[PDB]
């Protein structure tokens, strides 16, 4: 009976993929659809910028893993989505019907926003994809046969904060590893939060005072409330804000080497679908993963909207993360499965959470927040040998379980108490 979609193979929709299967079973076909026929763990991103990890790390390819468990992979990226006759157009004009579609397509990384800052087309880098990250570092070599001024941080509009910092901070750490430290003219923190260790989360623990401290231990400036209006010959031209938006000064920034994280927006093929999406291009969802127009399509992951709970002098926006985004596929995937049975599925994702794991080498921080205004339930950020120790584990234990199949409840990991 039921054909279902899973629309992009990444950190939600490659669960998304098994978990659909495994509870849909043989009498339904389930159909995985992405633009790279390959996975990659994008936690792992910012250590393949720097050298520390390998493609052949991080990534791998679909299709065996998926059709050995019944699962149809079509390495295509859809183009088109056609919500009233349920037809998804792919690049390469082939059209895909569908029954329920769940979009787990991620973000787009909106380098339109600041002309030039695209990372084939000026200095300022990118870690968000293994492609790029590989270019990042491909970029970091040059930097190191001709040292020059490094920067570093995130955009207006920018929600992924943690792994700007990650970024700053393993760069340092790999420039002292090579002697190479003293030999950069400066090197600049700029991001959109209106204070350090904001985090798009109005802060977690004592994220500030430590993120703070960091930087300044490693001898990286750093500047908030910042906004970056274009790169442009090998300058990044920034205008800082005061509280109410009012300009306090711009500042014309040289780089040999940066990074610098984009705002997300939805991407195309789904902002596409009218009425689908709010104006930044993301899926408007109930609490179920329910798509307020269309009964027959769900969503997951950062695909998601999630309305704002603070408007900062600069853009920012709020962090999806791994365990939240799980708890979506997994109601994604019941409330579907009850929809084929009768019922009305009543899952949903929870409570909202930020949970984010840093590794700097031999420890990291890590923090989780929740819910999402203060005052909090918890609010912890930790700074410790257990959280390298956590993100190992966990990149080994993700990879493989995308491999071998998932079944259940994701993080039977709290079985470390049991
Ligand atoms: C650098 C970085 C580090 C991060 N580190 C952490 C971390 O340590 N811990 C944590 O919890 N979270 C982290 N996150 C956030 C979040 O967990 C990841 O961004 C996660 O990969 C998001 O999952 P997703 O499924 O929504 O999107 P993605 O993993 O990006 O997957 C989207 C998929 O859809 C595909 N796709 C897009 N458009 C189309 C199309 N039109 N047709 C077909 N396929 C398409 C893409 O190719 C991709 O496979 C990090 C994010 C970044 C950018
Ligand atoms: C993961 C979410 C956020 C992403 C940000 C990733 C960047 C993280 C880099 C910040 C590192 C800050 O740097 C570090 O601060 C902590 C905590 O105060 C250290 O360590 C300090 O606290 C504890 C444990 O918490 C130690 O065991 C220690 O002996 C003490 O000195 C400092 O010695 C300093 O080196
Ligand atoms: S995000
Ligand atoms: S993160």
């Amino acid at each position: 009976m039921a054909h279902v979609v899973i629309l992009g193979a990444g950190t939600g929709g490659m669960p998304a993929a098994y978990e659909m299967k495994e509870a849909l079973g043989s009498g339904h076909e389930v159909t995985l659809i992405s633009a790279n026929d390959y996975f990659q763990f994008v936690p792992s991103n910012p250590w393949v910028g720097v050298g520390w990890k390998e493609r052949d790390d991080i990534a791998f390819p679909i299709r065996h893993y998926v059709e050995r468990k019944g699962i149809h992979f079509i390495a295509q990226s859809a183009e088109q989505i056609d919500a009233e006759a349920q037809n998804i157009t792919l690049a390469d004009g082939n059209t895909v019907h569908y029954d329920y579609l769940m979009i787990a397509t991620g973000p787009k990384l909106a380098f339109e926003n600041v002309p030039g800052s695209d990372p084939h087309e000026g200095p300022v880098q990118s870690i968000c994809t293994v492609d790029h990250a590989e270019r990042a570092f491909a970029e970091y070599q040059a930097l190191l046969r001709e040292p020059g001024p490094i920067v570093i941080g995130a955009m207006a509009g920018a929600s992924a904060f943690g792994p700007a910092y990650e970024y700053a901070m393993i760069v340092a750490s790999d420039l002292k590893k090579r002697g190479m430290r003293d030999k950069i003219p400066s090197f600049t923190f700029i991001t959109s939060e209106p204070y350090i260790g904001h985090l798009g989360i109005q802060g977690v623990g004592d994220s500030k005072g430590i993120l703070t401290k960091g930087l300044k231990e490693e001898g990286i400036e750093a500047y908030t409330n910042c906004k970056v209006t274009k790169v442009e010959d090998n300058k990044m031209y920034v205008t800082q804000v005061d509280e109410k938006g009012e300009t306090i000064k711009e500042m014309v920034l040289p780089v040999k080497f940066g990074m610098m994280i984009p705002a997300f927006k939805g991407v195309p093929a789904v902002a596409g679908v009218e009425g689908l999406c709010n104006p930044g291009g993301f899926v408007l969802v109930d609490e179920h993963q329910r798509s307020k127009k269309y009964a027959n399509i769900f969503a997951a992951g950062i695909a998601i909207a999630i309305p704002p709970v603070e408007t900062t002098p600069v853009p920012t926006g709020a962090p999806k993360t791994g365990y939240m985004i799980e708890s979506m596929v997994s109601a994604a995937v019941h409330n579907i499965k009850a929809d084929l049975e009768g019922r009305k599925g009543e899952q949903t994702m929870g409570t909202w959470n930020a949970v984010c794991f840093a590794d700097m080498g031999d420890r990291g921080a890590a923090f989780i927040a929740l819910p999402q205004l203060k005052p909090r339930k918890v609010d912890v950020f930790a700074y410790g040998r257990w959280v390298h120790l956590a993100k190992v584990a966990f990149e080994k234990y993700f990879i493989r379980k995308m491999k071998m199949g998932v079944s259940e409840p994701f993080y039977e990991k709290v079985l470390f108490k049991m």
